[PDB]
């Protein structure tokens, strides 16, 4: 695979994380000083993290040779990361992130309200800033998931923003005259006059302006795309509680009638902070180490009153539809989850979300019987007796689900109970 090689001869930076410290494995060896509170993680993403409290708060500097920066201070370059901000609110204040800037000269990234902004400086007047904004009606709760940005910038050229590969916003250059770009960067988070955290992983900088087929490559190639991810986009975890939404419906929660499972409306959205949890459970796997990954065979178990039940099919007062069957809230050994109540998890990941599908599995093997899907259908269930009422359920299409198979109803989502 040429196409990547050909990529990374253009990398002039690299910050990575190796043997739990961060360095430059770019080859031109930057210096990295890490002062503050740096929580460093040890697990994959081996990700760096940062605060905006008081006091001694983290800081990450990274300082570049002179000989390959002088170089590159005219022509062509692109910067590419994945990041996240925890409680991203739609009202934040101003904060910058990353910034490298000497003297009133040269690139600075922040965030303020629903916007991350790339400011380009020459002096203390002109500037000009292309930025990104996140859809705040299908983000209520705050932009919390993990995204990468990549910036290209082409001096007389274009400077476009990227998020996922998706080009966002593009903008023609200006005439920069005096323009003196820095020989430091700086991650820290700085507040703007008049409680947070921020993640970072892989932040490259290339000496060209990278193209969409690039980028693209660039962007799957950073990630491992047959581990499952949760509605953040951290790796989606066996043994962990969870609530599970649809993604055609973010606006419901899980509860139970009888032997049945129905979504409820949520109170509000600033939290997930409702309904019941499930925890996911392995059957079968390729590995086993504690992630779910692509073609596991697994179950849902979950805590309703002080008993524990586990999600299985079963018969409704009355006919729903053509191979239509209920998924609800059994108490069932594990001899009927086999054959009942076992799921075989596919990852789909888009721009707008982190999550994944679930097929019917035949006894607990990777064969498939049908495909988890959501709907409002007319049936008793508790204590209902004279009349059908409607309840919006989890479904399984059985057989014949062709068309379903490219549904968003079909779409399932993680939020941590954390």
């Amino acid at each position: 695979n040429e196409y990547f090689n050909s990529i990374n001869d253009s990398k002039i930076l690299s910050l990575q994380n190796k043997k739990n410290t961060l360095m430059d494995t770019s080859g031109y060896n930057a210096e990295v000083r890490v002062e503050g509170n740096v929580q460093l993680n040890p697990i994959f993403p081996f990700d760096f993290k940062l605060g905006s409290s008081g006091d001694d708060r983290g800081k990450v500097i990274v300082t570049q040779n002179e000989n390959i920066v002088y170089n590159a201070m005219y022509e062509s370059f692109s910067i590419s990361f994945w990041i996240r901000i925890n409680k991203w609110v739609s009202n934040l204040p101003g904060y910058t992130i990353i910034d490298s800037v000497k003297n009133n000269s040269g690139w600075s990234i922040g965030i303020i309200s629903n916007f991350l902004v790339f400011t380009l400086k020459q002096n203390e007047n002109s500037e000009q800033d292309i930025n990104f904004s996140y859809d705040i009606s299908k983000n209520a709760a705050g932009y919390n998931k993990w995204f990468f940005v990549t910036i290209t910038t082409n001096m007389m050229g274009n400077m476009m923003i990227y998020i996922n590969g998706k080009l966002i916003d593009t903008i023609k250059v200006k005439e920069l005259t005096g323009i003196n770009f820095s020989k430091t960067i700086t991650f820290q988070m700085n507040k703007i006059p008049n409680n947070i955290n921020m993640w970072i992983r892989d932040f490259y900088i290339f000496a060209k302006e990278l193209d969409d087929k690039d980028i693209n490559i660039l962007f799957n190639s950073l990630q491992y795309t047959n581990v499952v991810k949760d509605y953040w986009g951290n790796d989606l975890r066996y043994d962990k509680e969870y609530y599970m939404i649809n993604v055609n419906y973010m606006n419901r929660y899980m509860s139970k009638k009888g032997n049945g499972i129905v979504f409820n409306t949520r109170k509000n959205n600033n939290d997930f902070n409702e309904g019941y949890k499930i925890i996911i459970k392995r059957i079968r796997g390729n590995t086993n180490d504690t992630r779910v990954r692509g073609e596991n065979v697994l179950y849902f178990n979950t805590t309703i009153d002080n008993k524990q039940y586990s999600l299985g099919m079963y018969k409704p007062s009355r006919n729903l539809g053509t191979d239509l069957v209920p998924l609800g809230a059994l108490d069932q050994p594990m001899d009927e989850i086999r054959k009942y109540g076992s799921f075989i998890i596919q990852p789909c990941n888009t721009f707008d979300y982190y999550a994944s599908q679930l097929f019917l599995s035949s006894n607990a093997t990777t064969n498939r019987l049908g495909i988890l899907s959501i709907g409002s259908y007319s049936f008793k269930l508790g204590d209902d007796y004279w009349f059908n009422h409607e309840y919006l359920i989890p479904v399984i299409k059985i057989e014949h689900y062709a068309s379903l198979l490219e549904s968003t109803s079909t779409h399932w989502v993680f939020v941590p109970a954390s």
